[PDB]
C-alpha cells in the first residue's frame, strides 16, 4: 500500500496508506 505520514507544527499542530 501507498503510505503517507505528516507532522507540521505552527502552537498549532497538525498530524495522515492506501
Amino acid at each position: 500500500a501507498q503510505k503517507l505520514v505528516f507532522f507540521a507544527e505552527d502552537a498549532q499542530k497538525l498530524v495522515x496508506e492506501d
